[PDB]
């Protein structure tokens, strides 16, 4: 027959296996553990953010970037894949989209924001702050004043 295509106690056991390798920092084994658990369960929102945690840990931001949205499309009221997208976001320089779903996780989390997401913001917000008003302190004009003006 169908599988249900819902958790189950063995997808489960497979993400915390998952879990269990990232405390090791074993991440290359998480990812497949959660791969395995999201092919009983597709597109379940926990599994899927928990994998982009994987991915992220192992510099792979576009992989976790992926991850995390589709978690934020099936489950918009998840707050946890909107803090992973915005730190994949971040992770890939792309401070707009960062700062839009740290917005949405704080949002989703209904209490002003996890710690992260709310520094997530504060860090993205400056970034953005120090982008629009200069990264480079401007010069000075060079003196075209006589030598023995200062005397």
């Amino acid at each position: 027959g169908p599988r249900s295509m819902a958790p189950t106690p063995e997808s489960d056991k497979l993400k915390s296996e998952g879990n269990a390798a990232m405390a090791r920092k074993e991440y290359s084994k998480a990812i497949d553990l959660y791969t395995q658990a999201l092919s009983i369960a597709p597109a379940n929102p926990i599994y899927l953010s928990n994998r982009a945690a994987a991915y992220s840990a192992s510099g792979q931001h576009e992989k976790a970037a992926e991850d995390a949205e589709l978690a934020t499309v099936v489950d918009p009221k998840y707050s946890k894949a909107w803090s992973r997208l915005g730190l994949a976001r971040f992770d890939m320089a792309d401070y707009k989209g960062a700062k839009e779903a740290y917005e949405k996780g704080i949002e989703a989390e209904g209490n002003g924001g996890s710690d992260a997401m709310k520094r997530g913001l504060e860090t993205t917000k400056r970034k953005i702050e120090e982008a629009n008003r200069g990264a480079e302190p401007p010069a000075d004009d060079v003196d075209d004043a006589a030598g023995a003006s200062r005397g």
